[PDB]
């Protein structure tokens, strides 16, 4: 809010956008796919995702969208956080926040679809697994999302709703943190106290990890989200390891779900750790590939 808006640098002409098919419609607005012309110095007509208010919006929902915009401008650029490309804010038309487009969509659905196209790792002839998901992909995504969460935290930013559904997938397996029951991702303190901290996000990153290594499964399978659910969560109970997880990964999930927020790792530690797990898997994969 107090944050400024440099229209010289961000404002984009409305008539330079051809709004396409709706991608998703929420309770405050909607995201729409679109073509933008001259959005960036390079290409001529780039596909983008535009977030605008839905017909008949409370003067406040407006300001909310504007704040999201300034926040994005404040946050800055990072490969692992959906990139802000422009914005239509001056009078004349509806308020619109423009970002890059990620053709593969949300990570959860994406993973869910690769369940018949997965192999721990690849060996020759590797064309048997063309476009296949592997542990390296699964670990890579976790690495990326952590680097983006490290970035966000380093800017006093608290996501509040970190989950696979808020992760978009682009070309070359590059994931991006974005933001469109949620109790299944909420930390105990967030549920019983309404307290959102950076560490409450680490808890959620824990739930995200489980999603990633269950290839898009829904957390707490079977469990009904009720008093008992919350009671058990508070008391220590935790999800079992997902079908595609590794020993080290699952443990990180437990670490993330620690009861004391202060005892949970930090995103910086998580980046440091996953990078390592990513490295080991690689070396391992290299020997697997080399002998077979
Ligand atoms: C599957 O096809 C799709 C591809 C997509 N590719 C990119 C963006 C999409 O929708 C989005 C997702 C997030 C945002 C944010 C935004 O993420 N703001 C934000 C960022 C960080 C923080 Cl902390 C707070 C708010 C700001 C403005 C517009 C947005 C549009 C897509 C939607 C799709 O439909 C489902």
């Amino acid at each position: 809010e107090r944050l400024p808006y440099d229209a010289s640098k961000w404002e984009f002409p409305r008539d330079r956008l051809k709004l396409g098919k709706p991608l998703g419609r929420g309770a405050f607005g909607q995201v729409i796919e679109a073509d933008a012309f001259g959005i960036d110095k390079t290409a001529t007509c780039r596909t983008v995702a535009v977030k605008m208010l839905k017909e008949g919006a409370t003067h406040s929902e407006h300001r909310a969208l504007m704040s999201e915009l300034k926040i994005l401008i404040h946050i800055g650029h990072h490969l692992n956080v959906v990139n802000l490309l422009g914005a239509c804010t001056k009078p004349g038309g509806p308020l619109m926040v423009i970002t890059e487009f990620c053709k593969f969509g949300n990570l959860s659905t994406y993973l869910r679809s690769k369940r018949n196209e997965f192999v721990p790792y690849k060996v020759a002839p590797e064309d048997l697994y063309k476009d296949f998901l592997t542990l390296e992909h699964l670990i890579c995504y976790s690495f990326q999302v952590a680097k983006g969460m490290e970035f966000l935290a380093s800017r006093k930013c608290i996501h509040r709703d970190l989950a696979a559904r808020n992760i978009l997938l682009s070309e070359k397996n590059v994931v991006k943190i974005c933001d469109f029951l949620p109790l299944k991702w909420m930390a105990p303190e967030t549920i019983f106290d309404r307290v959102y901290t950076i560490q409450s996000d680490v808890w959620s990153f824990g739930v995200l990890l489980w999603e990633i290594f269950s290839l898009g499964a829904s957390p707490y399978p079977g469990v009904k989200i009720d008093e008992e659910f919350c009671r058990r969560l508070k008391e220590g109970t935790r999800m079992r390891a997902p079908d595609y997880t590794t020993p080290e990964m699952y443990q990180t999930m437990l670490d993330c779900w620690h009861g004391e927020p202060s005892q949970r790792p930090t995103f910086s530690e998580l980046v440091e750790h996953l990078g390592n797990l990513l490295q080991a898997n690689a070396q391992q994969d290299r020997h697997h590939h080399h002998h077979h």
